């Protein structure tokens, strides 16, 4: 739920 | 870690 795949913005986990 | 901002692939939480 929200839109896309899994959780947040991105590929992975954290920022970069 | 990974590449991006978060956890996963994209925007929010889940599949869509
Ligand atoms: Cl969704
Ligand atoms: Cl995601
Ligand atoms: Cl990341
Ligand atoms: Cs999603
Ligand atoms: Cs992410
Ligand atoms: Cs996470
Ligand atoms: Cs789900």
């Amino acid at each position: 739920v929200g839109a896309x795949a899994x959780v947040x913005w991105x590929w992975x986990w954290x920022w970069x």
